[PDB]
């Protein structure tokens, strides 16, 4: 299975200055729950933003840099390499990866951040004409999680 995993706001903002624009611990818990024991494929900028591979899953980085050889990270140099990866593969970002993969993935796990942030990177437009809502679950708000959010699982029709 090839899936997208993304958090985007009401206007599809995903990033600002190589970070996520919002602080939302519950979204990280969601990422942990979904991708632990599986595979993340991410662009080089996303990797450098996190600085180290996420524990307890295979971290795969897509880059043209042939000098890229980082401990605990597997490197790939082509989109085509993604299709050779075993098991459940999550396309993890950033903008460039999402743009390249949205027409290719089986499904998408989207955290809709129900606010409007300043962004410099975006998830590409998509329409519910193409995507069945397998589930939609409102995130719980508390002291540590103060921005409304909804977890969507969309499956290509
Ligand atoms: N909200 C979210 O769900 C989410 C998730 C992840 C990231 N983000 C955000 O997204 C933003 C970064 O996105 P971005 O588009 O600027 O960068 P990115 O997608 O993380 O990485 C771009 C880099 O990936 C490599 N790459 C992509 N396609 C390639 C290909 N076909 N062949 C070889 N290399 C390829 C290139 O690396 P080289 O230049 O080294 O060749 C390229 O410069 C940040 O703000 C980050 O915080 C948001
Ligand atoms: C505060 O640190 C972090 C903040 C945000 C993220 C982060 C959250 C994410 N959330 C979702 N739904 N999807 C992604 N593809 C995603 C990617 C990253 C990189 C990851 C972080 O650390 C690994």
């Amino acid at each position: 299975t090839l899936s997208i995993l993304v958090a985007h706001d009401l206007q599809r903002v995903i990033g600002f200055e190589n970070q996520l624009p919002w602080h939302l611990p519950n979204d990280l818990k969601h990422v942990k729950k979904l991708s632990t024991g599986h595979t993340l494929v991410m662009g080089r900028k996303t990797f450098e933003s996190i600085g180290k591979p996420l524990p307890n899953r295979r971290n795969v980085v897509l880059t043209s840099d042939t000098s890229f050889n980082v401990e605990g990270v597997d490197v790939i140099h082509s989109i085509e390499d993604i299709y050779q990866l075993p098991g459940h593969v999550f396309i993890f970002g950033g903008q460039t990866l999402f743009e390249e993969m949205i027409d290719k993935v089986d499904d998408m796990y989207i955290t809709v951040i129900e606010g409007k942030f300043r962004g410099d990177t975006f998830f590409p437009p998509y329409t519910f004409e193409d995507w069945e809502v397998a589930s939609s679950v409102e995130g719980k708000l508390d002291e540590k999680n103060t921005i409304p959010h909804t977890f969507l699982h969309l499956i290509r029709k």
